[PDB]
Order: C-alpha cells, then structure tokens, then sequence
C-alpha cells in the first residue's frame, strides 16, 4: 500500500517516517475517559486505519501512551485512552474500546475535527495491556475489529477466546508476576482457532510492564507491532517477511515464539 519499502532498521527505529500531531480528547467524551488522538500530518494520502490503545486495572493513559506515536508515525490514526475510572472491570473495558473506536469513526465524519476524513472505518484495531488486553481479546472474539494486539493480557480463564477470527498478536512478558504467562498469555494464544492468523512473542526477562514500550524491548515491540497492523489492517504484504520467516527465537530478547505462518491471502 503506502510508504517506503520496510527494513529491519527502519521498523526498529524509535520513530517511523511521518510527523505526528496530537489532539487532547476531554474526559467528557461519552463512553470512555478521554485520551490523546495521534495522527500523521505528512503520510502519503488516503484514509488510514484507526487504532485504540487501552491500559489495565489501576492504570492511566500514560502507562500505554508510548504506542500512540510509535504506531501513528507509520501511518495510523491512534487514540490512547483513559477508561471511565481506573477501577473499571473487564467487560466495561471492552465496552469502552468499542465506544472509543466509534468515537474515531464519528469524528472522521464530523465538520469540526482535525481528523475529518482520515479514518477508514473498515480498518479498526485494538491494543490493550493487562485487564485491557483481556478486554481487547474479548472484543476480538466479538468479531468486529480487523486486528488485535494484547500486551501482557490478564483475563479469567473462563472466556470465549476459542472463537477469535481476528488476526491476533500476543506479547507475553517472561517473568510476569501479575498475569503469569503460563496462566494468561500462553493459554489465551493457544485457544485462538488455528485458522486465525496469530503470533506469540515472549520477551526475555520481562515484568508485567514489559510490552508497554519505552524500555529495552521497544525496538522489537515496535517492529512486530507495526508489522502486524500493516499486514492485517492495510494488507501491506511487504510487512509479512518480518513476521513470517525470521528465526525470532535467536534474538537475545525473545525467550519464546509461536505462530501459524504463513498467513495466507
């Protein structure tokens, strides 16, 4: 689709090619707690996919805000959000992801928004951390987003994740003591139907915050995360060989990889 041919260095860089502007979204917005819209101002032309990023229990927008610039600078409209309260529960978080996505669609079709005309509503995704990652997987099981990324997800083991038909990438944090991989990210990944494109990247040594960015894992998180959205939202197959082919487990910072490559289409 749009932009430079990708390379490892280009995808591992702290910033993608585009300058990013931001809009503050007030907490008075209906259906979620406000946040920040990130959008590129010099991307090559058309409408873009829209992405919502949601934090976990007890946590604010600031905890996941790193994903906003990193995705937006590669040609996405990306809204990092607060929930209504930091104590919100899993199904409430799932409802708020959906309200936030609806907000991006509504503002793109508004006469008073800097992102008027910029969001393609057929190409929407969610990124979520912890309880917000469990809520992202729940939304994925409902079927109405086009891609999902879960960051150290936490969820009840009673779930519908064996119904997920949405391409899903899970980042697991090897030493997670809040959502231990063996009890959360790993069984969630396993249950996703094997007819659904999926990937599992476990980060060596990571605690529960490891997949939030702004740390030693940034280069790999950003490379795989942007490649996931480019491949599955934009259908940009130039990003497939960064996800399918490489010996991911040879990386010092990868302690386990799973996937069902090649992603056919």
């Amino acid at each position: 689709q749009c932009g430079p041919d990708p390379t490892d260095a280009y995808l591992e860089a702290a910033s993608g090619p585009y300058t990013v502007s931001t809009i503050r979204v007030s907490s008075l917005v209906p259906g979620f707690g406000g946040g920040t819209i990130h959008y590129p101002t010099n991307a090559c032309g058309g409408k873009m996919a829209g992405i919502v990023v949601i934090p976990g229990y007890l946590s604010r927008e600031s905890s996941i805000k790193w994903w906003g610039p990193r995705l937006a600078s590669h040609g996405f409209v990306v809204m990092t959000i607060d929930t209504n309260t930091i104590y919100d529960q899993p199904s409430q978080r799932r409802d708020q992801i959906e309200a936030a996505l609806q907000y991006l669609v509504n503002q793109s079709n508004s006469p008073s928004s800097p992102i008027s005309g910029m969001v393609d509503s057929s190409r929407l995704a969610a990124v979520g951390w912890s309880m917000g990652g469990g809520a992202t997987l729940q939304l994925a099981a409902d079927g109405g987003i086009k891609a999902a990324i879960a960051l150290a997800p936490w969820n009840s083991s009673i779930n519908d994740f064996n119904r997920i038909q949405v391409p899903t990438l899970i980042f697991a944090c090897q030493l997670d003591a809040i959502a231990p991989v063996a009890l959360h990210a790993s069984p969630f990944y396993n249950r996703i139907p094997n007819t659904t494109p999926k990937a599992f990247f476990e980060m060596t040594g990571g605690d529960h915050w490891c997949a939030n960015g702004g740390n030693i894992y940034s280069a790999l998180l950003g490379k795989y995360g942007v490649s996931w959205m480019k491949l599955h939202l934009d259908q940009d197959t130039r990003y497939a060989p960064f996800l399918c082919g490489p010996n991911h487990a040879a990386q010092p910072l990868i302690s386990e990889y799973r996937g069902n490559c090649p992603y056919e289409n």
